[PDB]
């Protein structure tokens, strides 16, 4: 049914919506006065750990509705 | 329209083409003899706060496309 | 022919399968007790670098399904 396949196209839009904008609103750390001292490095890895995370959700959500037929 | 919808339609794989090939033609900055380096952190803190800047551009093209159904 | 547009559809899609399940399950280097030494710096360094290629291929694998029609 749509009853599905539309749960399936809403699921994905969501999804995607939410994934691109916790992604692009979240600010690259870039150094500061205090250069690549421990607390900068640690930003800057921290945010690539989680961007790791939201990418690769957003990957297979999109992929998941290739295979799924949804888009 | 397909005026529309062809301008939608060629407005993206346009973008979406400029964005792949910027990403990929990029080198990605590995150490040399001088180890990690200020400069050598630099272009590795450069390379990635560009890379994600063209990256949440292409991902924003491509989930226009999908909801504007021109894909 | 679909001779050629499912090897398009089954090419893609093994591809995008590969890509991505190879990307979300490859761990994010966090430093341990050890901090950020040389060891360290590498593996990060070393994540990058094999992500770039991988997040490079999907890309290209995407657009190129997107481009030809195959979904």
């Amino acid at each position: 049914q749509k009853r599905a396949q539309i749960q399936k196209r809403e699921e994905l839009l969501s999804a995607l919506i939410d994934g691109t904008s916790r992604l692009e609103n979240k600010q690259f750390p870039y150094p500061g006065s205090t250069g690549l001292d421990d607390t900068y490095m640690n930003s800057l890895i921290q945010y690539l750990q989680e961007r790791k995370q939201i990418e690769d959700k957003w990957r297979a959500s999109l992929l998941k509705g290739i295979q799924d037929h949804v888009l």
